[PDB]
Parts: C-alpha cells; sequence; structure tokens
C-alpha cells in the first residue's frame, strides 16, 4: 500500500533485470555529454575553490576528480564533480523534474563505480534506474515546486544519486528506502541562489549527499522507510497529493524509460534554457535572411508564463549572472554570430560592443491559462530590421525529441568542451567513455 | 534597505564591540550543557556511523572529535560532533525558533576555534551571535515552518552555525550575507524522520554545512547576498512574511540577547520535550502524594494544539523511537521513579515490567484557538490510584525561565553525561570548560 515500498520494489526488480539497448545508449550518451559539460567547466572558481576544499580536508581516496590529476575520497570527488557539471550550465535539463539530474547523477556513479569496481553494464543501468526515481518524484509535485523557489535539480536530484549510489553499493529493497529517507533529510537548494556560484554547489551538494546517504544506509543507519508517503512525506511537502495520486506518477514505470521518452535534453549552448529557443530562432532567422547583427536593429524575445523565471539578470556583471540573462545570449548572438563557451568569459562579456549588443534585446509576456518552462513551451521573437520586422514562433525546445543533438553533434561539444587536453587525450577519454557500453571497468575512464 | 544587510550589520557591530558578562554565563552555560548531551551520546550506532564516515573519508586536521583520541578537519569534526551533541535528545531547545540550535552552533564553534586557535571570550561572543542570528529568523518565520514538517533545528539551525564560524573565520559584511547565500542553499531536515538516527544527522549536517559556508565565502565563494529578503528568499519561502515587516523581527537585536531572553531550554531528561511539562507533574504527584508506580493504574496526558507533532510513537521499537513517545516516558517514570539516561537504552525499553507500565498511559487533546510546542504552552495530566483520580495543570516547562536548571544542576548533569570516563578526566574538562569564561585558548579544553 505504501508508495515508498512499491517504488523501492520496482527499481530493486528492475537493477536485477536486464534492460534495454536504447535505455543504455542513453544513458551512455548522458555521460559523455555531462563529462564534456564539467571538463569545459573546470577552470571556473566555483570548480577551484572545490578543489581547494579538498586540499583542506587532508581527504585522500581511489575516486577521480575530473580534469586534474587528483583522487579522493567517494564523497568529495562526487563534491567536485557534481559542482564542475554544473559550473557553466552546459549540462542536461529533464523537462519531467524540471531541472538537471546528471550533475549529479553522473559524478555519484563514478565515485561510487570506481570505488566498488564497477563496469559499464550496472554504471549504466544505474544511471536508467535514478532517472526513472527522478521522473516519478517530477511527475508526483508537478509544476509549483520550482515556481515556489526550490530548486528542483538539487531537491529531486538527490534521490537520483542516491538510487544510483546505493544499487552500485548492493543495496535491498529496505537498504534503498531507508537510503531515501536519509537523503530527504538532505533536499535542499533554492532559485535565488542563481547566477551565484552556490548554484553549481547544488549539484555537487546533492551529489555528495546522495553518495553519503546511500552509504550510511548500508552501515545500518536508519531513515524513515516511507518518507515519499502522506502528508507528512517529503513529496506532500513539495506540493504532491499524498494518497492514492501519487502512484499515477509510477504507472508507467520503464515502460517507457524516462531517460529514452522525454529523454534527457541535451544544451547546444552554455547557458539557462529559456534562452534557447530564443536563440534557435534568433540564428535561424539570421541564415534564412541572410542577415548579421549590423542588419539587425532590436530582438524583441517572449517568454510563456513560469519561463522567465530563472532569467534573474537583466544587466549581467558576473560570468555567472550572463547565462541568466536573454539580454546576454541573444547580444553574442548579435555581435558574434555565435555563443559559444567563451560568450560569457568575463572579458569577452565587458567588451564595450557587447554591452551595445545587449541593449538591442528587450523582453515580452506571452498570454496562456497554463506555466511552462524553458524546456517546453514555445516562444514568438520578433527581430527588427531595415525592411521589417520579421516573426518567428520556434515550437522545439533544442535537444527534445522535437530537435534532438545527434551523435556527431555530441561528439563536437565534447571536442569543444576539452580543446584544453593535451595532444590526442580527449580523443582518447572519449573512446574511454564509449566503451562503458562494452561493460568497461568505469574505473578505466579516468575523466 | 534590505533585511539581510542590516542583520548583517548588526551582527558585525556587536561582534566588534563587547558583550554584556550575562550574556557571555549564558553562552557558558550553553557549552557545558551541550558538551553533556554529546559525550552523554557518544557511543550511539549514530555517532558510531559517524566515525566510520571520518575513516571513510580519510580526512585529518587539528579539530578534535569529541569522547574520542582522534581529530580531523574542522568539516568533519563539525559533523560528527553535531551528531554526538543530539544522538540522544538531551540537548537544549529555543522555543523563538522551535528546535535545537547548540547542537550545531557548538559543534561549529569548536571546530572552527580550535582551527584558528581563538579564545574564551571570542568563542562565547561568536556564541551569543549566533543564537541572535536564529531568534531573529524563527520571529520571522513563526509557527507554520514546524507545523509544515521542517525541522528547524537544521533548517534554520545552519545559520547560526554559518554566523558563528563566518565571524571566528575573519568574514566581514559581505562575506557574511554571502555565506548567508551559500547556507540557504543547505538548509534543509524533516520531521517524519523523527524516531530515526537522520534526526541527530540533522545536527551534523547544519553544524558542517554552516562551517563550509563560511570557510567557501572567505575563498570568495559567492552566494545570494539578499537571501533572507523577498517572496523567493529563503524565510518567504519557510512562510515568512516579506517586506518592511522582516524587520520586525529584528527590532530589539540584542536588547535583551535573545540567549537571556527567553534563553536556552536545558532539559532534565534526554527525550522530546513533549514529554516534559508531563514527566514533571507526574514526579511532583508521586512527592506530594507518597504514590510509586506500582500504586498508580493508569496515566492520561494532555496536548495543546500543535504540541503532540513529534512524539510519532505509541509503540516504540528502539532507542530512538522511545525519547518520542509520551508511553516510554511515563512508562519509564513510573516503573522506575526517574527517567535516566539507561531508560531509553533496548535493553530497558525490552523489559516485560516496562512494556506492562507501559500501556498505563493515554493522550488526550486540549482544546485551544491557537497552537504551542513541547516548550511553551500547558499540560493537563491525570494520574489514578485506588483512591481516586488526581488532576493537575503543569503551567511551567522545566528547563524555561521559569523553572530553570541552576549551576547545581547543570553540573549533576555533566557529571552523569560523562561517568564513563576515566576517573578525575570528567572534573578535569569541567574546570577547561568553564575556562573560555577567562578567556583561554579553546584548543585547551579537548571535549
Amino acid at each position: 500500500h505504501m508508495f515508498t515500498t512499491k517504488l523501492a520494489e520496482k527499481v530493486v526488480s528492475a537493477w536485477k533485470a536486464k534492460i534495454s539497448q536504447p535505455a543504455l545508449k542513453a544513458a551512455q550518451d548522458g555521460v559523455i555529454d555531462t563529462v564534456a559539460a564539467a571538463l569545459g567547466g573546470v577552470t571556473e572558481h566555483s570548480v577551484q575553490v572545490a578543489l581547494k576544499y579538498v586540499a583542506a580536508t587532508g581527504g585522500s581516496g581511489d575516486s577521480k576528480l575530473w580534469g586534474v590529476n587528483q583522487r579522493s575520497n567517494m564523497f568529495d570527488a562526487a563534491f567536485v564533480n557534481g559542482m564542475a557539471a554544473h559550473a557553466i550550465d552546459f549540462d542536461d535539463s529533464f523537462p519531467v523534474m524540471r531541472g538537471h539530474p546528471s550533475s549529479s547523477l553522473v559524478p555519484a556513479i563514478f565515485a561510487v563505480g570506481e570505488h566498488v569496481g564497477a563496469n559499464g553494464h550496472n554504471c549504466l543501468k544505474s544511471y536508467v534506474l535514478g532517472i526513472e526515481v527522478v521522473a516519478t518524484l517530477g511527475r508526483a509535485v508537478g509544476k509549483g515546486h520550482y515556481l515556489a523557489g526550490w530548486h528542483p535539480t538539487s531537491t529531486l536530484g538527490v534521490f537520483g544519486a542516491t538510487t544510483a549510489a546505493a544499487l552500485l553499493l548492493g543495496a535491498d529493497e529496505e537498504q534503498l528506502r531507508n537510503a531515501w529517507g536519509i537523503a530527504a533529510s538532505n533536499s535542499c537548494g533554492i532559485i535565488k541562489n542563481f547566477g551565484t556560484m552556490t548554484k553549481p554547489m547544488h549539484t555537487g551538494s546533492a551529489a555528495r549527499n546522495g553518495v553519503l546517504s546511500a552509504w550510511l544506509s548500508m552501515q545500518s543507519f536508519t531513515g524513515c522507510q516511507t518518507v515519499f508517503d502522506d502528508a507528512e512525506g517529503i513529496l506532500a511537502m513539495y506540493g504532491a497529493q499524498p494518497g492514492p495520486e501519487l502512484f499515477n506518477a509510477m504507472q508507467k514505470f520503464g515502460t517507457p524509460w524516462a531517460i529514452i521518452a522525454p529523454g534527457l535534453y541535451k544544451k547546444s549552448w552554455p547557458s539557462c534554457y529559456a534562452n534557447h529557443k530564443p536563440l534557435a530562432g534568433l540564428f535561424a532567422i539570421m541564415k534564412e535572411h541572410g542577415l548579421t547583427g549590423q542588419d539587425i536593429s532590436h530582438v524583441d524575445v517572449g517568454f510563456l508564463p513560469g519561463v522567465e523565471k530563472p532569467l534573474l539578470y537583466m544587466d549581467p556583471r558576473t560570468t555567472e549572472e550572463a547565462k541568466f540573462s536573454i539580454e546576454a545570449n541573444i547580444g553574442a548572438a548579435l555581435l558574434d554570430g555565435e555563443v559559444s563557451l567563451a560568450s560569457f568569459e568575463i572579458e569577452h562579456l565587458d567588451r564595450p560592443a557587447m554591452r551595445a549588443a545587449m541593449k538591442k534585446v528587450t523582453r515580452f509576456d506571452m498570454p496562456s491559462e497554463t506555466t511552462f518552462s524553458g524546456t517546453t513551451g514555445y516562444t514568438d521573437i520578433v527581430v527588427h530590421t531595415a525592411d521589417g520586422k520579421i516573426e518567428r514562433r520556434i515550437e522545439a525546445t533544442p535537444g527534445s525529441l522535437e530537435d534532438p543533438m545527434d551523435d556527431a553533434h555530441l561528439e563536437r561539444k565534447f571536442k569543444d568542451c576539452t580543446a584544453w587536453m593535451p595532444f590526442g587525450e580527449s580523443g582518447l577519454l572519449f573512446d574511454r567513455l564509449r566503451s562503458l557500453t562494452a561493460d568497461q571497468g568505469i574505473k578505466t575512464v579516468q575523466p
């Protein structure tokens, strides 16, 4: 009769069974995208401070810190790597959760999987199942949680990381239920911290707390075993309707896997998803009409209810703030004809030409009776030119199943994020990442 | 003109100024009570697992782990000692926050204080200010936050620990504001985990997260500097009213210090405060009427609205559950004539005569138009004897200013919690703890 008990049963049963090759491919791709995003951000101050924290702990272990020749214990590796995976806002999104599940899950899987000597098939399976848990919780809580000011990336993401870690550590149903209980008291993170270094800490903390919750569970450390149930349970606290309605969230568990439908949404640009339909539209108009930024006097960008929320900065002053500014995103597109890893570097952001481009951009509300997100809905833009206004509606979100990132584009993203690596090492890492599908030991990958 | 900005100003100004001797005395007493509670709980499985975690991290440093001959880094020392401080539910409460602030604050102060080589006066002052901050936030949030299912001990206690650690680390106003922003994304903990080992983890995590948030802030790691303000801020999210009204919560900052009025409520028994007016009344009836447990056939215990919430277990099966059971508390009182450290040990809980005593206890609802807490309001009990029923209303909460714990009793509590220590070492430690008032180095105390 308990939602928590039923979910743990479904998860552990699926763990013991074979899982579809399409699910494992989707997981493989998620790993590559998440490691790419991390390696594109390891120079950020946030990550550099995370490394200082590791020095300050005196900790040691066998779990690799990505992008540096250092290892630490599984908890602190998950912290550092989860920070890194979110540091430049280039990791995936997941509309069912309204957040970024992979930037906690993948770090947790590498940290624990390296510690226990797991092989690729099981690592990838644990990712599929962690995503399935996050999708279930996301469906249960619905739209209000994010709108209330919580960052579901961490508030719900911690349970994904917990699930995968617990499975890899050998949890049974009881240990998994206990782990989720522990994790529920470590579910945190708020949207008001967007545009600061605390945002990537959400995923570092969620990864670390997921690993810790699972590890504690294996030591007979107790937490509530029905933590998703009842008004007192964390899902109700976050706005779910407790009781029989909850079970609707898991009615199609694994049929299909949420990692395949709607799937992980892979970012084409390192910034908030609310920028992305606008950018796709703008680049399309520029390409189709043969316009550069010099031919465009203004761009109006529309937002459905609930979509503009994270775009907190109209005049961003730091690299982190710029990722949450449509003005900076569209301004860079107009000035440079592209948005890249370098676009939000403080040196580029502070260019006088960039500040002028940003002034060409205005926001407007699009009417609706319901609310949407950066990864859903549709966008209206208006591009002003010498010969009049060009209006466009963008229906497909870049990275969704309606505008998916294919293998060639994912490889190019990986290449771009790892351009700093020394001769040949990016290619070799890419091949090793892909070997998880061949059941290679995850410890051999060493990102 | 922001609440957050004003609060940081008040705190930092007070830090630079001298503070009254009564406030320092109240801080000294809180340190002693907190260390006592911790040392009474260091053999609990929760703490033993915390020490296993420290072993797993490979961490090292100069911050002493209480009750063992081991040291680690400041983050992990705060975690272990915060766990210990709350492990047997004997640490203080604070009605303005409806939680236990000292069990995160005092571990944070020892961890950071030992690291930086602080002296007693500054350590005690940081405690006073930490408490002032959590009192301000508690007043802002009001009654609804606990009733909604969050554990204010950790959701708000993290800010206490952050404040004291930041001050000890040398924070200015900007750094303090940033540290609070970082902490607000690490504010967590739910009441559904009461009666499990996750409850003391609330305080370990809050202590560690407070130390970490303060430390991060000193590395120019950013968080929101207005995190207590607006609908988007953590206080509003927890049910405070944003806007000018927020300032009402800090209007008499330090006049008087909240650590003096209403002060820290020191527990006479190692269990949930909702058991304590009932216990006081029962022991008073037994004393006044010359009754033992065998003379008493039944005890009815009343609860005002909002007070019974944490007493989740009517048939507790573990040591942790028994602390949240009026049946176990009154049962032990009837059977043994006292409630002690040993009452909730599993061997004692499992005594047939103890289970028999527990069956003598029933709960009832007391009517009111408002809600109360274990540390406020009043309690009706009815004690059934051969020659009739004895009714009593208990108005004063044990440990409040209306029924305060004096020096002799606090000293007895310390003695009882440390009786396991090698000959004479408890008294030596008691004297070293009192040396903080003499501005001795905190590094010298070594609980």
